[PDB]
């Protein structure tokens, strides 16, 4: 997260860290045994880390659970990043409490202008590399489809939306991928891609979760 602020220990209870010897992507807990993340975060040997704040120190409240299965959307395209969504099933159910809780799936899509909370342990610098120890937060509005498509001509599909600031300075970045975009208590987006980080006229692009609610529920129901 570039231009964000320290969230505060366990203030984003649904945030998860995907780990394989190091943090490589974020995710969101949607129920005691399932996590939603980005398809481009897929890899084998994933350990899901819940209740995390400082990812480099065991502080208490953490729950480490191996992924039993990762389900990349069958229509995921790695070149266009369309359908950039993945479901991860935990080997065992997480213990839900005030520090580890699930986030609700949307019943409807969010409109432009809606303020959302984006979080992650991604890069905090636009020009350079600097990874934080503690979870960073960022409040950012969903942009109009017109502005989004003008920023990325011919690259925005109906399954994506832009969020952030056109003047640059605040954005999601590498390492934040797969993380949550929560608006009004509902998971509306998944950190997916963009051109650089916090650059002028190049807002972050996110997977539009409201288009996948039926797919998520039907997939979870059969696994
Ligand atoms: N600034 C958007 C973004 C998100 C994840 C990775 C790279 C860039
Ligand atoms: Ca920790
Ligand atoms: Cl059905």
């Amino acid at each position: 997260i570039v231009g964000g602020y320290t969230c505060g220990a366990n203030t984003v209870p649904y945030q998860v860290s995907l780990n394989s010897g190091y943090h490589f992507c974020g995710g969101s807990l949607i129920n005691s045994q399932w996590v939603v993340s980005a398809a481009h975060c897929y890899k084998s040997g994933i350990q899901v880390r819940l209740g995390e704040d400082n990812i480099n120190v065991v502080e208490g409240n953490e729950q480490f659970i191996s992924a039993s299965k990762s389900i990349v959307h069958p229509s995921y395209n790695s070149n266009t990043l369309n359908n950039d969504i993945m479901l991860i099933k935990l080997k065992s159910a997480a213990s839900l409490n005030s520090r580890v809780a699930s986030i609700s799936l949307p019943t409807s899509c969010a409109s432009a202008g809606t303020q959302c909370l984006i979080s992650g342990w991604g890069n905090t610098k636009s020009s350079g590399t600097s990874y934080p120890d503690v979870l960073k937060c960022l409040k950012a509005p969903i942009l109009s489809d017109s502005s989004c498509k003008s920023a990325y001509p011919g690259q925005i599909t109906s399954n994506m939306f832009c969020a952030g600031y056109l003047e640059g300075g605040k954005d999601s970045c590498q390492g934040d991928s797969g993380g949550p975009v929560v608006c009004s208590g509902k998971l509306q987006g998944i950190v997916s891609w963009g051109s650089g980080c916090a650059q002028k006229n190049k807002p972050g692009v996110y997977t539009k979760v409201c288009n996948y609610v039926s797919w998520i529920k039907q997939t979870i129901a059969s696994n």
